[PDB]
């Protein structure tokens, strides 16, 4: 995977770091879209 943020990463809140992850090709089997967009090629999701 790769570290990748969400739509509401946390501009003024705790734990705002890359706790989300990009899965290229498409997402991981237990995660979901944390944003409307995804990536260049890939897709960002959270858990």
């Amino acid at each position: 995977g790769v570290p990748c943020r969400c739509d509401s990463d946390g501009p003024s809140v705790h734990g705002n770091t890359l706790s989300g992850t990009v899965w290229v090709g498409s997402c991981a089997s237990g995660w979901h879209k944390c944003n409307d967009e995804y990536n260049i090629a890939y897709e960002c999701c959270k858990q």
